[PDB]
């Protein structure tokens, strides 16, 4: 009854208005619906489910949906995208090198 640490979002490198894509071969993404970039955090950090471990995701806030990248704008073969009221959750020990 108080996820409190749980979420790990604030260990993600957050930007509004922004958005990533991807143009390697071995970068793909997820996404699903959702409500809040909070709720990603726990669907994102919860490894054993993402191919990447979850390196970086977003949130449309406009759309109230959930894209989960496997890099972060750093990474290679992407780029970065935006999306109006998309979110950017990069986590730091996952910045692509």
């Amino acid at each position: 009854g108080q996820r409190k640490r749980r979420n790990t979002i604030h260990e993600f490198k957050k930007s509004a208005k922004t958005t990533l894509i991807k143009i390697d071969p071995a970068l793909k993404i997820k996404t699903k619906k959702v409500n809040t970039a909070d709720q990603c955090a726990n669907r994102c950090t919860r490894n054993k489910g993402l191919p990447f471990t979850c390196k970086a995701f977003v949130f449309d806030k406009a759309r109230k949906q959930c894209l989960w990248f496997p890099f972060n704008s750093m990474s290679s073969g992407v780029k970065k995208e935006f999306g109006h009221e998309f979110d950017l959750y990069e986590n730091k020990d996952y910045i692509r090198n």
